[PDB]
């Protein structure tokens, strides 16, 4: 009972404030009562007692009509409705929630009702598929489904399994299972949100008026073809939909402890409290959940969080103090395994310690969270629903149709007065002519246009290899501004090179590994983790991988290592320990034999971290602290090798006497240097994104330095010192900017971001980004769009800097490869998936994208700002002809009307099609190959745009009120006032003269508004375009002149006199020269910003 407004806690992210509302009965609905009890009872009931009540009958329908769609376009609007607040939580049955900012869209969900365990009413409900339920007993609010986080490590020690099913059933009910399946909204759906666009609607409204204009036949053949188009869309939808389901993931048995017994169970019955084995599976099985490893170690490949391609080693929480609360934030990054994580190696648990061992040898792990609530389903999520679809419905459209309707609604006005002049008129008739001018003024091809541009555009980025599912988004890569950049697989190949050891000669000469010493090919054979499967195969680590195959040594079975091309002996590895995070190396006991010998000398192979072993090494180089600060500078990783000749061991001090002393005493051995490299394109692609004007920045999840360093090498930094902004490791020093060198240090000041960003290049972490984020979200706002490298980001995060850029008004681009970029990619106004390893499974990234590239080139990224940027300025210039075209209309439609002269039939067909053939040869026009310097206008609103259509349609209008003067001083003069409403179009002097007139201003306009050398096809180029140009003249010139008699009889002109023929043809020259000067003069003063 009784809870009041705003029903969330303070703090959650995804929802904002929470309100119940109950649905009216159908009876109830003021969809229905004000319908159907008051306007039609009383219109019926004057029906009964006995053309105008149709008529308003017909507004009465059409204000219903868009009442009930309204409750369709907005869900507050359905909210206030059809349903009422009640405060009452039993008798509510639905409840509308609004998510917090960017977040998505607020969405009206019905409430679940459940008995409890204890019989008690629980309500919960689903909201972007998360349960959220109320707690009606202590806090009287409602909560999210709480997780097991946060707990004590007492709890988890404890565990075993669980012995029974009624507790299952209900873990089942308060958490649920792990669906990742794909619902597929249905045809009827995505057709129905379709048919409910207000462009569709009020183009039904245009067929049933020229339905109620007499045109039976033509007005069912229009709506079959206007419902069959959008149909076929709908069906392209549906088949980029469906992709998206064939994305999902796949059942798979995983081994569950249940009833005391170790089962194999299908990964979706799996719920959270369940004691699972996680092992590397052969099928490359992705992690079904979000689990805290418990026992075992494994090396995890985390691509889907850090983008590092690198795979983190985690460790057991058996070996920590169990009084330690679990922190998500801290203990993630060593002791949690994500969901939809690769396994790339796990070490089993060692055979002597008592407790629970699975049947496959994997680790065991507690589930921690399960389904849509991991951080892959958290990406999921956003995937599903995490933007509004771009539609064809924007609010430049729509205030350029208000516009538009102003204007016609002063040309209706003025018809309708002077009818309404002259008291003959019937009505009836001077209703309908208002209606058809209203109807026709807005043509309903604008949408059909703009989708058909839309569409070439997109057939000729299919010939270039990039598929794009969300074609309206193609106008704002002619408006982009920002282009955001991964790292990894994106400008970085995958594919780590090795490209040596350094320190082995005097000087920083990276020495190549086929000329290092003996002593360094057998520490890098011997220390590594590497093992051989069954089948042969070579698996684990990367760098591992690229180690074992730069030094041309096999791994056996036996974890015998014998080379291939160097003259060594073969070394038998007897015993590896591991690398601990806490010691920060791993370390090999190896034998060989030696030379001439059968006696076997033991070796210790060491590599770590060079500040390890400094302090490890017991001769140590001058200048180690040098290379190894220049070396990571160079953004290499580098590691530290050290090597040691133990001699002769017996069989059981081997064994034993290695605990007793893993680390002493070692030789420094060199450095290994190993490097990601650039992309042979990146730089050239990058250079022409530079030379376009465009600000380039970089977001990476990689670390700062070498991210920073590749960053420089592609020229993203210019500058001469790159400041890394440091959060304070201490509660109280405020954040420092370093150098790169640490030369310079300076403290954060609250002073204007320019003089910083005008010097120095700017860098923030993700840890800086958080502390910024915590402390002053003001400044960080501020300081974004200064920044040039993002590093160390979380997806989130990329999607808070994405969301930021796009707050400060700025269109941006993102370019990526994984599913890091999601978040970013969905939320960035262009975003483009690059295929990682270019030569059937799609990554999610493929299918987050609106744009996927199937070559792994970032020179795609070029093509579609080239293609951008001509459907931008294609519809832009489209809107201006059209708007241009519209006021002819209008002043043709209502004016001529008024004077009484009409277009003939044959001549308004032609015309027509010679017109519809411009707009369909003006949308085909191609882009050219080179990107300009200059920008192409963002906005339809810019004062240029008003000033040239109201400037031609001026001029236009002069033209028209000189000519029509003149033919009416050359026209007889009627004995009748006024002029007879459908008289049978006979040719007249004045039709013929207008029409003329009229047909080659229309042409000139069409031909005077294509601007393209800079960014189109030059008009010589767009032949189609060219034939009906040079047709339509030859046309114009055909028809003034007077030759022949008949051919102007088909045509139906009148032969116009000599003197008037030659006013005519200078006065149509010099309206084409004027209005070509003030449009040339109106670019040359107002364009660009």
């Amino acid at each position: 009972l009784a809870a009041g407004p705003a029903l969330i806690a303070n703090g959650d992210e995804l929802v904002a404030a929470v309100w119940p509302y109950r649905r009216l009965a159908l009876l109830r609905r003021l969809t229905v009562l004000p319908f159907a009890g008051l306007l039609y009872p009383a219109w019926l009931g004057a029906a009964a007692a006995g053309e105008a009540a149709l008529l308003v009958l017909a507004t009465i329908c059409l204000a219903h009509a868009l009442t009930v769609l309204s409750g369709h376009w907005s869900v507050h609007a359905h909210c206030a409705l059809t349903c009422t607040p009640e405060y009452d939580p039993s008798k509510a049955t639905f409840v509308k929630v609004v998510p917090t900012p960017n977040n998505g869209s607020t969405e009206l969900v019905a409430l679940h009702r459940n008995e409890g365990e204890d019989g008690l009413e629980v309500l919960s409900f689903e909201f972007q598929k998360i349960k959220y339920s109320y707690d009606a007993l202590e806090k009287k609010q409602f909560l999210p489904v709480a997780f097991p986080v946060g707990n004590a490590f007492s709890y988890y020690q404890s565990n075993r399994g669980f012995q029974e099913d009624s507790e299952i059933r209900a873990a089942e009910k308060k958490f649920g299972s792990n669906k990742a399946e794909m619902v597929v909204p249905d045809f009827s759906e995505l057709f129905k949100e379709r048919a409910t666009a207000p462009f569709f609607v009020f183009q039904v409204f245009c067929v049933g008026l020229w339905c109620l204009d007499e045109y039976w036949y033509y007005s069912v053949f229009t709506l079959s073809m206007l419902v069959a188009f959008e149909a076929s869309l709908v069906q392209q939808q549906m088949r980029n939909m469906s992709e998206i389901r064939k994305m999902g993931n796949k059942p798979h048995m995983i081994q569950v402890y249940r009833s005391r017994k170790w089962r194999p169970i299908a990964s979706d019955e799996i719920v959270p409290g369940d004691i699972v084995s996680i092992g590397r599976s052969p099928q490359e099985n992705l992690v079904p959940c979000d689990v805290l490893l418990l026992r075992g170690r494994c090396i995890v490949d985390e691509a889907m969080l850090t983008g590092e391609s690198v795979p983190q080693m985690k460790e057991p929480i058996e070996d920590l103090s169990p009084d330690r609360v679990l922190d998500l934030q801290a203990d993630s990054r060593l002791h949690v395994i994500f969901g939809g994580t690769k396994v790339v190696q796990h070490i089993p648990p060692q055979k002597a310690t008592t407790g629970l061992k699975p049947v496959d040898s994997g680790c065991v792990a507690y589930v921690l969270r399960t389904g849509f609530n991991t951080s892959q389903g958290k990406l999921l999520r956003t995937i599903l629903f995490g933007v509004k679809r771009v539609t064809a419905n924007n609010l430049e459209t729509f205030i350029f149709i208000l516009f538009l309707l102003v204007f016609a609604i002063a040309a209706a006005a003025y018809v309708w007065i002077e009818g309404t002049k002259d008291p003959s008129r019937n009505r009836y008739k001077l209703f309908l002519e208002c209606t058809l001018i209203l109807t026709s003024v807005v043509p309903p091809e604008l949408p059909i246009e703009l989708s058909l541009a839309v569409n070439t555009s997109l057939i000729a980025l299919a010939k270039l290899y990039m598929y794009c599912t969300e074609p309206f988004r193609i106008p704002f890569a002619g408006k982009v501004e920002v282009c955001c950049f991964d790292k990894t697989g994106t400008l970085t190949s995958d594919s780590l090179v090795v490209r040596g050891v350094a320190g082995l000669r005097d000087g920083k000469e990276v020495t190549p590994v086929s000329s290092i010493p003996v002593e360094t090919h057998r520490a890098l054979a011997s220390c590594h983790s590497l093992m051989q499967l069954d089948d042969g195969t070579l698996v684990g680590d990367p760098l591992e991988k690229a180690m074992l195959t730069a030094v041309d040594w096999t791994l056996t079975k036996d974890e015998k290592v014998f080379p291939r091309s160097i003259k060594t002996q073969g070394l038998k590895i007897h015993q590896r320990f591991h690398f601990a995070s806490a010691l920060k190396r791993m370390s090999v006991l190896a034998s060989y034999e030696k030379l001439g010998s059968t006696d076997l000398c033991y070796i210790a192979a060491v590599k770590g971290a060079p500040e390890t072993l400094h302090s490890m090494f017991s001769q140590c180089p001058p200048d180690y602290h040098h290379i190894h600060t220049e070396i990571s500078r160079e953004g290499a990783r580098v590691l530290a090798l050290g090597y040691k000749e133990l001699g002769h061991l017996t069989h059981q001090q081997a064994r034993e006497v290695k605990r007793e002393a893993l680390e002493c005493s070692l030789k420094f051995v060199g450095f290994i240097v190993v490097s990601c490299p650039l992309k042979a394109d990146s730089k050239a692609v990058i250079r022409e994104i530079q030379n376009a004007s465009h600000r380039v920045v970089m977001i990476t999840g990689d670390n700062p330095l070498t991210a920073c360093h590749v960053a420089q090498e592609l020229h993203f930094i210019e500058k001469a010192h790159t400041l890394i902004l440091q959060p304070p490791s201490e509660k109280g020093r405020q954040c420092e900017w370093r150098s790169i060198d640490g030369s310079i240090v300076l403290p954060l000041a609250r002073g204007s971001p320019k003089a910083l960003a005008l010097e120095y290049a700017l860098c923030l972490t993700g840890d800086g980004l958080a502390h910024l984020q915590a402390t002053d979200p003001q400044q960080l706002l501020r300081l974004i769009p200064h920044v040039q490298v993002f590093a160390r980001v979380a997806p989130k995060q990329k999607e808070f800097v994405i969301t930021s850029l796009k707050e400060l008004g700025y269109v941006t681009l993102m370019c990526g490869d994984g599913t890091n970029d999601v978040g970013a990619l969905k939320h960035a106004d262009v975003g483009v998936a690059l295929l990682a390893n270019a030569p059937v499974k799609l990554g999610d990234a493929s299918i987050a994208a609106p744009f996927t590239s199937k070559l792994s080139s970032i020179q795609c990224i070029c093509h579609v700002i080239k293609q951008g940027r001509c459907t931008l300025v294609t519809t832009l210039q489209m809107f201006k002809i059209l708007a241009l075209n519209a006021l002819i209309l209008a002043y043709s439609q209502s004016v001529l009307y008024l004077e009484g002269v009409k277009f003939s039939d044959f001549q308004a067909t032609l015309q027509g099609l010679l017109l519809a053939g411009c707009f369909l040869f003006i949308s085909r026009s191609k882009p050219l190959k080179t990107l300009s310097r200059e920008r192409p206008l963002p906005n339809i609103f810019n004062l240029y745009t008003i000033l040239t259509v109201m400037l031609q349609f001026f001029v236009h209008f002069l033209s028209l009120v000189y000519l029509y003067r003149e033919a009416q001083a050359r026209s007889p003069e009627k004995q009748e006032q006024f002029v007879d409403l459908y008289k049978e179009f006979e040719p007249s002097l004045v039709n013929s003269t207008v029409y003329i007139m009229a047909m080659a201003m229309q042409m000139a306009t069409f031909a005077i508004n294509y601007k393209g050398p800079p960014f189109m096809e030059s008009l010589p180029e767009n032949k189609p375009l060219v034939w009906s140009l040079a047709v339509s003249l030859l046309a114009i010139i055909g028809l003034l002149l007077g030759s022949s008699p008949d051919f102007n009889s088909q045509f139906g002109l009148v032969d116009i006199p000599v003197e008037f023929k030659l006013v005519i043809a200078q006065v149509l020259l010099l309206d084409f020269c004027l209005a070509l000067l003030a449009d040339r003069v109106l670019q040359f003063f107002l364009g660009t910003p």
